[PDB]
């Protein structure tokens, strides 16, 4: 298995040191094997950190704070700024490598880290806007004011999904606030984490900062429980499952701890009987094929209106028949391999439960027989009653059910405990402003005629209830990685009334 | 004890119910008796609210919400308004009631219903600016929009200090953010609680509202914990101490809710060489002794400059020797008695405590020898090191400790595990610059020759660390009682590329 | 005339002082009479004020503004909420006075003073919120921040047809933005000014303020000119043609002074094929007939389709016919007086030109022989072509134009010099997305399914084009009543390079 | 002269054609000579453009429009991103010719290039926050909101001092707002002009998008008086003189057009008594010699406190003696020569006048013997009464004033006509709070112990009275570069009142 020269440019070797603390590369934990979810075929080695490791560098991280929080804020967006212009110079290399390690197609990679440059681009500017508030005081000779200040160190706790683009929404945000950064990745994705820090370093480096302004570790859940715990780390950016995410929470909040919450979606695109069949049927095959089903996005709940249900799914599985399934780095591929040959089994395990509760499948449910974690894009008729439906299976599987009323629609949206996105096909605006509205959609992200998982830097990301309700990319986002103080400056010779 | 007369302009008798929902008064569970401070005699009896009529109300308040949430903004601000003006025909009446029921000085009090008053005026332009954003999107016939709605119902459960304010500032912004509030009021404070929501249901009756949008109730931890188990609530705003307030946050984070908590404070004064003596010392005073040291924001620590010590405190006891000590309502009372019996009885043995630690008694330390609950404003030198001043102790206890650099002031400062409130008495901006400054204080409040109890309704108030985080009154505070939602309209024919 | 009574309730007598300069009522100027337009019969007397009475009020009015300035923000807000409830005290006597004085139906008049009141409440949650910014520096040890200041008099020109809304929008934002108020009223209007002059006269002398805070004339364009000419007033805030607009703008542009312009508005209601013909009838009726068309916001272009042209045309005729003109205080009146005779005599000579230029009269067109300034509401059947059409007629006459697509009816729409405000009569939600985008109407106010005349206090009320650039009521609005400044402090000990 | 091959490398040769009008360049004007101000020898010629190559290019510019309008903001950021990285790799180049071309020192140019790029980077992410409003209606079923949209064509007319430095701060706005920019520079900076648009050509033809976008035009006053006069330029940028600006501001608002002013600055320096006067002589130096007082934000008025007033000019003068007259290009420059020889005259015959109202030269006030035009950097002991004092003199001349209290020192400063920039050398904070405050400077820069000439992109750059009141750089600067409408949708079955 060569190259290896494509590793090369990309700062990685056959063996690699998986901790960057102290503004150095080091591991004294466990030597874990990178594998290709193509063929099950090692890619490279990682020497993961261990706690020892961990403790070593936050004792770093923290001292650095110090240093990075008296740089002025457009001088931090400079260094994010050149950040992005690295990233720009290895664009078609880093997304090959979250291709090859993670399994999504070409052109998703490549706009992934494409992802990561436009918010460095955003950054840039917002470094210019973290502004304070001058309010009127109700008293004469007082200054009262609004004053943002940076929290110190964020952690980073991110999933195998978005390797890097995770990272990114949160680094570039955290660095420009004033943060330093301690980044623990994938345990499945450790070496897109080392070339992903190594373009970090490189910019530090050239600009004489230390390393310890960007810490970042590859191992399992004990260097996630290690940041969970840190007193030292007033920020935690959790970004996995809704069971994981309730034990970082528990973790964060008895500490008295701050932590962003970005967990499980369970999905549904609605489609109304006056909808545009040709745009909805191309967009719900993309929403629920896109990255093999393994988008926190992706469309899992179709609820299709009888009107138009039966010819609105025999054209859908006439699509899903034309699925080219292969190799993520081969042209024409739409569906590649799920990420580990665990995940597979969960799949097809899955696929026996959905027909114990009455799932009928139309089309797929199968393994495909290859050296890679291929399955079957899958599309099941099924009653919204059914537990598996308020389930979250990380595959292509879509669950197909029909409605008669708006308010039923609602009804099978809403029902389910995630609440990222959700989706409307119609026509007709009086739907449109009951769908945004206070009888509407509970989600964090609520869509007209698009899918689920369009989502850009310039709105603020994040989902509603079983979601957690922490915020990513644009908007107001960047309040949650400073502290709030409201100052009142006495500048008067008057004294209270005796 | 007459009157009576009095209790009825505010539409109490001798018996009250005290359960507000469906609309109506009613309360099947025990009664228990008010009490006033001053001399431990009855002021009337409350009829207390069981869960059963707790669910009864809860029915019909997450019913009334529908309605509500239909009503126009400006049109909402408009009811609040017209509470404002309510409060405004009784603000003599429910000042006495705070003094007669709580035991603060009646300025405190009158100034506490016309803290509500001023919020309420600042409710009816808000209800005018609950704006949402008009993106630009990055995609040719796309609107990306990010739209607010109300949450439903806002659970409020208040301490004893501030029985109405703590509503006021919940309420007003909840209610007009087209949320329905369920208040659930201290138990020593019942008549408080009726009384203010008599006022609140005679606006909604008056224009035909129901009354399930305001519902009330009095009585324990009972009703207390099945507002945070309950799933209907999607926010629970908590006022009360860090061991409660962790209590009822780790409940409502379980059923993936939000909570805004406004936790313990163990404020600090620092006082500069350079500082202005005579402001300082009359500022120590008023943030010490008022309302007997039962103020989230009193002044528990004195963080005195070793050029300035000895003069400032012996200053300070010539000061601590002109409090007039008597009843709230009796003019020229600058100190009541402790809201409870067992409060006085917790004052006294955290004296003997204090002691043990090897802290000094400069002033008072005593009890006094009345009908009421009142003890002597205590003075105590005392090192850091000492446990107690890690505690929060409910009563005017004032622990001073000598400091030489403003970096062991700073570390003092930010020592405890409470950040509500800080002050520097200086004429350096220097230090000011310092103070407000990263490495500065890590409070929520941070003021510079003002005092830590003067907060206005303008700017946002909350504390970090184990205040919680939760922010009330002014800025962008009315978010956190609302849903934010990211938008995207796709009015374009264009269909995704094949 | 006797009521009388009715007018000592207002403050009024048979002969009336027209200058409150200096806290007091004074003019030397010449003896004006108050006609009714019901039947042109004396109200009352009002002896106007002198150019010498101008600058004895103007001297004390910019001496006040040093104590005005120095008051805090919350605290002018507090007078400015004083004012609303003064004005509710006399809402239904100076709703009498507008309509008797100027001609307009009482439902409005009663509805302009309810416009103010509803501005006093909004302008006290504005004085909390006239917030600066901490922006973040480059530098190292700087301090960058804009700080809003006020101006210090803000002169105020209004016309006739809003005596009192047109004042109130501007004194309520410069008064709570620190800043004096010089106002000079219509001059066929002068009761309804010194009736609105006493009401705030009133709050400030309550309130031991200077009365040169809200300084008034009552005068020609005399007054007018002195107040465009004076140096000492950096805002002047005109109401009035676009003829008399450009006069005050350019003798304020010369002295290098800012203008507020809310000029002339020949404003156009489209009505699309797939409208609610109903809606839209009822709409074009009250947007055209409302206050006699004496209003900025007076439909006076009907853009019709072709295949409802007729059909919608001949149902408006219909409604037109049904058109109650009377006594403006008489329950039933749909249709008042014009203010003055001078305004029917140019409604007549306009009717005669309108004839030359091809326009065909399909109602109305004719005068009404009575003792007051009566005229028959008129449509007119005309090409866009006429000159008249681009003119601005202040009375009840309605262009109607034929159309075949949207691109000919929005390049009518904005073919005039105005560009105040514009609607459209549509279900599409595509034609919506056009009218409100860059190729869409050029407009301030662009509504859909409502008439141009619906506007509130929540946005920013103002037109484009030749109807001047200034904005009213909500929104940012205030911004223009004060001073932004740039400042950098710099508080570290770091010298430049020698 | 050659080099020569060095305007090779910016696209220039011996005889340039200066019209870039529909994407290609042309020009049927006068021939003009480009001359260095070093030595008065030719650089190059300019081929300017006439009347009828401005109509042409205005046809397709205005044509042109329609495209760029129609593309996304994100996406029109993006080019000004790529603009940002042209001018990155031609960075080193451009100020050279700055400096060769208009006179100023190579850090100064390699500098003024740099705050294009720097403005070029906080566009792009400004392009993702253009964002309008979603406002609360007062109407059941009724969406308010404000609406911003392209103005269409935004001329920008430019000073010879910042010959490309202005163009980048309104081009990098108004073409990321979906402008078209019309831009005239400086007749005697023709080449900075056509190697600054044929970097704009570069990035505009890279993108296959219509060179129209960007449009640019080398001439007189001829070109300059035809935009403004133009119906089809909604928005004139103009930065020059009070005398031009006031002529081009006249002739815009005739056509009830917008336009930006950024206009003349005779900008002081304030020096108390207690400032550290080692800081403040720096300072004075750099900003009244800073490109030979050819600055808008040049200090021109020195106000001395009298304690400090000998002590400060002496050892200002010992300073002044060190100032090295030279080469812009030479290593060690500080001072090079007035951009032409009319100024050099201009300055000669000031001297001669300020003689004549009693000021006393107390340094330099002569010409320099050499083919460039040189002259010395003048300090004039003059009275505030003075008449030359309150104009503007565009060369190296410092007037000092000598006062006793703050009042008569902020009197002075606001007593010029210009109120660009300010300062105040000062530890007080008293004399900060009072400086910054209603009392205080009523210029648009207000600095503390920080030059009149430090300026950066974060924060809103522009000027009060004489200076216009246009802003430039940061803030909410590009609401200027678009049109508010303000939107009200009924979508509602609700018909008005019979
Ligand atoms: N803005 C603020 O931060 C703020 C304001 C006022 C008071 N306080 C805090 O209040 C404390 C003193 O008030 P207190 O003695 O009334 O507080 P407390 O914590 O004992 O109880 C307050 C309220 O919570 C209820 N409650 C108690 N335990 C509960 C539980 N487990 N679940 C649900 N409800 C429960 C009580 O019935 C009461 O209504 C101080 O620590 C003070 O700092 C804070």
């Amino acid at each position: 298995k060569e190259e290896h020269q494509f590793l090369a440019e990309l700062g990685l070797a056959q063996r690699n040191p998986g901790a960057f603390a102290c503004g150095a590369w080091g591991g004294s934990g466990p030597t874990v094997t990178s594998t290709s979810p193509t063929n099950n075929q090692v890619i490279a080695e990682v020497v993961e950190a261990s706690v020892h490791d961990y403790e070593e560098g936050m004792r770093a991280c923290f001292d650095a704070a110090k240093t990075w929080m008296a740089i002025p804020a457009p001088k931090r967006g400079e260094i994010v700024r050149q950040i992005g212009d690295a990233l720009r110079a290895k664009l078609h290399h880093l997304g090959r490598l979250v291709s090859l390690e993670m399994g999504k197609i070409l052109p998703e990679g490549i706009g992934e880290v494409q992802e990561i440059i436009d918010m460095c681009d955003y950054a840039v500017g917002l470094s210019r806007q973290l502004n304070g508030s001058i309010i009127p005081s109700e008293r004469p000779n007082h200054m009262m004011m609004e004053v943002w200040n940076p929290l110190g160190v964020v952690g980073v706790i991110t999933a195998f999904n978005f390797p890097c683009a995770v990272l990114g929404w949160n680094a570039c945000i955290a660095l420009v606030c004033g943060n330093c950064v301690v980044w623990k990745g994938a345990p499945t994705t450790p070496l897109i984490t080392i070339a992903m820090t190594k373009i970090v370093a490189s910019v530090l480096e050239k600009n004489n900062l230390p390393g310890a302004i960007f810490t970042s570790f590859c191992g399992g859940t004990e260097i996630g429980q290690a940041i969970a715990l840190d007193i030292r780390i007033p920020l935690v950016s959790f970004t996995g499952s809704t069971r994981a995410g309730l034990m970082v929470q528990q973790q964060v909040s008895a500490r008295f701890g701050k932590c962003l919450l970005e967990l499980s979606g369970n999905n549904a695109i609605i489609v109304m009987d006056d909808a545009d069949i040709q745009l909805a049927v191309r967009s719900v095959l993309f929403a629920a094929v896109g990255t093999a089903g393994q988008r926190c996005t992706t469309c899992r709940r179709l609820i299709l209106h009888e009107n138009i249900y039966q010819t609105f799914l025999d054209q859908l599985v006439e699509v899903y028949k034309q699925v080219r399934i292969g190799d993520p780095l081969e042209k024409g591929t739409l569906l590649g391999p799920l990420h580990t040959p665990a995940s597979k089994e969960n799949f097809l395990k899955g696929i026996q439960t959905i027909k114990s509760q009455g799932g009928k499948i139309l089309f797929g449910g199968s393994a495909i027989e290859s050296e890679g974690n291929f399955v079957q894009p899958t599309i099941v008729e099924i009653t919204p009653s059914a537990p598996v439906v308020k389930e979250e299976l990380f595959g292509p599987v879509l669950y197909v059910m029909k409605f008669q009323t708006l308010k039923e629609a609602i009804e099978i949206n809403n029902s389910v405990p995630q609440g990222l996105s959700s989706s409307i096909f119609t026509k007709r605006p009086d739907i449109i402003f009951k769908w945004l509205g206070p009888h509407g959609s509970d989600c964090g992200i609520v869509n007209v005629n698009i899918p689920t998982n369009g989502a850009e830097i310039g709105g603020a990301f994040g989902g509603e209830k079983a979601t957690g309700g922490g915020r990513e990319a644009g908007s107001d986002s960047w309040k949650q990685y400073m502290r709030r103080a409201t100052c009142t400056i006495n500048y008067g010779s008057e004294l209270p009334l005796a």
